[PDB]
C-alpha cells in the first residue's frame, strides 16, 4: 500500500486531515505515489493540497510534467480500484473517494 500510511499511523493521519478540512475549505489533501508496479519516475512530493474544482485532467497534466513524460506517454490514476475520469473534478473524487483518515489516496502508473 501507499508509504505514507506506514510512516504516519491512522490516528495522525486522521488528525491531520481533520486540520486540512478544517483551514481551507475549497482544498482537498491528496496523497499521491507511483503504483507498487508502474514503471515512471517517483515525486518527492507526495502530499497535496489542490483545488476543489480542479480536475482529474488538469491534474494529469501536473503529474505527467513532473515525471518528464510527454502529452503522449501513458499515464493513470488508480483510485480506490477504479480510474477515474478526466472530466471529474478533484472535490467529486475525494467525496466519493477519501478514506476515513479524510485523505483521498491517488496512485499513478504507466
Amino acid at each position: 500500500g501507499f508509504q505514507y500510511k506506514e510512516d504516519h499511523p491512522f490516528e495522525y493521519r486522521k488528525k491531520e486531515g481533520e486540520k486540512i478540512r478544517k483551514k481551507y475549505p475549497d482544498r482537498v489533501p491528496v496523497i499521491v505515489e507511483k503504483a507498487p508496479k508502474a514503471r515512471v519516475p517517483d515525486l518527492d512530493k507526495r502530499k497535496y493540497l489542490v483545488p476543489s474544482d480542479l480536475t482529474v485532467g488538469q491534474f494529469y497534466f501536473l503529474i505527467r510534467k513532473r515525471i518528464h513524460l510527454r502529452p503522449e506517454d501513458a499515464l493513470f490514476f488508480f483510485v480506490n480500484n477504479t480510474i477515474p475520469p478526466t472530466s471529474a473534478t478533484m472535490g467529486q473524487l475525494y467525496e466519493d473517494n477519501h478514506e476515513e483518515d479524510y485523505f483521498l489516496y491517488v496512485a499513478y502508473s504507466d
